[PDB]
């Protein structure tokens, strides 16, 4: 096992093949904890989940110290923070992995390369490298710092997300709200007046697949 895994692929590696929650060390520094959630089952696993939408029980219209900072419970609804984002997706390639599930139908999307930038970024997005069934909706956010009410899309839209004018992605929109671009979107799959009932973005490392 490795003492400080860096990530949810290093602890699954660590023979942890149970999904739930696991200390991860940012930069294998054991002064920096993370109890993140690993999804250990989704293709092969090795996952760090940072959003969860499951049953409207958490409010996601909050402000961008609290979206730089992570809210939730991680075992539920929970956004794990802008900030962890940046660290994480800094310490080696990432690919970014969206789970969506609506009336039993699911779908998702893979996208190879996946990075966060830093609070000097408003730490901005990178998408690249699309694979899926849900269609390529992150790609019209490529490039787009994140936005919150108070740093306007997240007051319109009474969310926030890496905005532009406005949205094809609101997963951390009004849940159950399926008035036009209000709820939790991902147009490519099922528009702006469906709000979907479960939705997970997860990383890991993009070499995960061969190493
Ligand atoms: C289909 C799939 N996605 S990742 C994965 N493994 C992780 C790396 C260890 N070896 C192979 C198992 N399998």
């Amino acid at each position: 096992s490795m003492p400080f895994p860096k990530d949810c692929s290093q602890a699954m590696l660590n023979g942890d093949t149970t999904s739930g929650l696991y200390t991860i060390y940012l930069n294998g520094d054991k002064a920096q904890a993370l109890e993140v959630f690993c999804d250990m089952t989704s293709d092969g696993g090795g996952w760090i989940v940072f959003l969860r939408r499951k049953n409207g029980r958490e409010n996601f219209y909050q402000n961008w110290k609290a979206y730089a900072a992570g809210f939730g419970d991680r075992r539920e609804e929970f956004w794990l923070g802008l900030d962890n984002l940046n660290k994480i997706t800094a310490q080696g390639q990432y690919e970014l992995r969206v789970d969506l599930r609506d009336h039993g139908e699911t779908a998702f999307a893979v996208y190879d390369k996946f990075s966060v930038g830093d609070a000097k970024t408003r730490y901005k997005l990178k998408v690249e490298g699309y694979s899926g069934t849900a269609g390529d909706s992150m790609a019209y956010h490529n490039g787009r710092s994140f936005s919150t009410f108070d740093k306007n899309c997240a007051l319109s839209y009474k969310g926030a997300f890496w905005y532009r004018n406005c949205h094809r992605v609101n997963l951390m929109g009004r849940y159950g709200d399926n008035n036009h671009s209000q709820g939790v979107n991902w147009f490519h799959w099922k528009g702006h007046e469906h709000s979907i009932q479960f939705a997970e973005m997860k990383l890991r490392p993009s070499n995960f697949r061969n190493l």
